[PDB]
């Protein structure tokens, strides 16, 4: 996206914002027995670490639109995905308020402990100031939504996370945009049903996999993405290069839906508040706030069937079957595409589309090599139908070295077990022996093989 607006926060009216500046993330007790090199990000101009100018390189991410306009394909792949999304017969009434705030089938109740955003950030109010989640209510939230309104500017906080060392130096940290809650409310009201019915039917109708769980869904892939060819690649900053004619073209399949089609601009054309400036960027998704990886998934949903469509010109989407999350995306045609013809129709949007898993070339996948949602997809050993979910051995040895919360380890480490017992008996008995020669370790509950194993069976 473009940066259209600069300007200090004390020349338009606005306050300065002050955004946590040290790390939750400490090394663990399990630090010095697994290998890895990832560090916390920076999350300020004062770090050490840093050999770049700080602000210079979280301003990359906006580095302009390209010339582009709407054409007949992206027209044919709305008309086709809407036509597929009709299948469900989605409820276009919003929801009540209620539901918003404490969830019902398919929509999560909202995190109470997250920021509010703005006013409120600056106000000293939180959310469990608006919401009681004791007695259920929600007077308190009704009247700040009344008093300030909506389409309020975004904060723009700084992801507290691990990354990769080359990262650290170049100031490479991830911008999270947290929306007032005035907004996420509004988005909830009018989009409710929708997410309801994405979350509740993750696969190849909604051609989405949130809310899915990998454990089962894996098994489910290879029967919903049928044909020869078995396809995915990688985007290089996806949220920052979507073009504003994307979200023309997502409004174009929400009207056809019956939902409101204008709503959306507000994340394309969006105003954000970053320490002491205010600024305002064209293009783009914003990361992290309302219906941002629904959003997402169904425009990924219509760039894969136009650049299909642009690159062969006798293609039957009927047999195109899609499943994307957010940017990452894994689909399959009837017969053998070439992944480098179709990359490169992305260009003339300004999407950038490189080879799967950081490869040099683009070569034919398979469910041998072929990787969704950072995992890999195994047979297993005595029921060849059912498909383990891969989690990289590498994420978790980095995953393992460090904490937010000492006291919530044991949490930690069986989710961590979860992932890795997948990778076979071999790597998770070497996972179990590393984990117990420390006493903190042995203090743990470690769940065996063999009981996650049937465990696993069970929830089929």
């Amino acid at each position: 996206g473009q940066i259209q607006i600069s300007k200090h926060v004390k020349d338009v009216g606005l306050p300065s914002i002050h955004t946590p500046t040290k790390t939750k993330l400490q090394p663990s007790v399990f630090y010095d027995i697994f290998p890895g090199s990832k560090e916390p990000a920076v999350l300020t101009e004062k770090d050490p670490r840093l050999k770049v100018d700080f602000d210079s390189a979280l301003f990359s991410k906006y580095k302009g639109n390209t010339e582009c306009s709407l054409n007949e394909h992206i027209q044919v792949a709305v008309a086709h995905y809407s036509a597929q999304l009709a299948t469900l017969d989605i409820d276009p009434q919003p929801i009540a308020m209620e539901d918003s705030v404490f969830g019902m089938d398919g929509l999560e109740a909202l995190d109470l402990n997250t920021s509010a955003g703005y006013p409120y950030v600056t106000l000293g109010i939180k959310k469990k100031d608006l919401i009681n989640n004791k007695t259920k209510d929600i007077s308190k939230l009704k009247l700040a939504l009344d008093k300030y309104g909506v389409d309020l500017p975004m904060i723009t906080f700084l992801k507290d996370e691990l990354r990769k060392k080359d990262k650290i130096a170049a100031g490479k940290t991830r911008v999270i945009e947290a929306s007032s809650i005035n907004d996420t409310i509004l988005f909830r009201t009018v989009y409710g049903n929708l997410f309801s019915k994405f979350h509740l039917n993750p696969g190849v109708v909604t051609g989405c996999a949130v809310g899915c769980d990998p454990e089962t869904f894996w098994s489910k892939i290879p029967l919903m993405l049928d044909g020869d060819c078995i396809m995915a690649f990688d985007y290089t900053n996806y949220d920052g290069s979507i073009h504003p004619i994307w979200f023309k073209a997502l409004g174009m399949v929400l009207d056809n839906l019956s939902f409101n089609p204008t709503l959306i601009n507000r994340l394309c054309n969006s105003k954000h508040i970053f320490k002491s400036t205010y600024y305002e960027v064209e293009g783009g998704v914003p990361s992290g706030c309302s219906g941002t990886s629904i959003f997402n998934s169904m425009i990924n949903n219509i760039i894969i069937r136009t650049l299909v469509l642009d690159a062969y010109k006798h293609i039957d989407l009927d047999k195109l079957k899609i499943i994307a999350y957010g940017d990452d995306v894994i689909f399959s045609y009837k017969y053998k595409l070439d992944m480098e013809a179709i990359a490169k129709e992305g260009q003339k949007y300004g999407l950038t589309i490189t080879p799967a898993d950081k490869s040099s070339e683009f070569k034919e996948l398979d469910y041998g090599n072929v990787t969704f949602l950072k995992r890999g997809f195994r047979q297993d050993d005595k029921y060849k139908f059912l498909i383990h979910p891969t989690f990289p051995v590498e994420e978790i040895y980095e995953s393992i070295r460090w904490t937010k919360k000492p006291s919530q380890m044991q949490e930690h480490v069986l989710s961590l077990c979860h992932l890795m017992w997948h990778n076979g008996p071999e790597i998770y008995k070497d996972f179990e022996t590393k984990i117990r020669s420390v006493s903190a370790g042995r203090a743990l509950y470690i769940p065996p093989y063999e009981l996650l194993r049937h465990e696993w069976y069970e929830k089929f």
